[PDB]
């Protein structure tokens, strides 16, 4: 469901991302969002 989820990831899970990095950092994210490892500088940083 990934190929979905990505839609739903900045939309609904870039709500809950905010409790869940905060407390699971490494957990959900792999930095800080994923896009920010295959891009340099994105002002959606998740795109």
């Amino acid at each position: 469901k990934l190929l979905i989820t990505i839609h739903d990831r900045k939309e609904f899970a870039k709500f809950e991302e905010e409790r869940a990095r905060a407390k699971w950092d490494t957990a959900n994210n792999p930095l800080y969002k994923e896009a920010t490892s295959t891009f340099t500088n994105i002002t959606y940083r998740g795109t």
